[PDB]
């Protein structure tokens, strides 16, 4: 799976709010901005 962060998820205002620390929307994120997260 080569990951890319979404276009059209603002992945900036998500990792600015805290979206990507939350556990339950960590699955969330891992597909819309799993790069901004860092994950890959």
């Amino acid at each position: 799976e080569h990951c890319a962060d979404e276009k059209n998820f603002d992945c900036r205002r998500s990792l600015r709010n805290g979206d990507c620390d939350n556990d339950d929307k960590l699955l969330e994120m891992g597909y819309y901005c799993p790069v901004t997260c860092g994950f890959c």
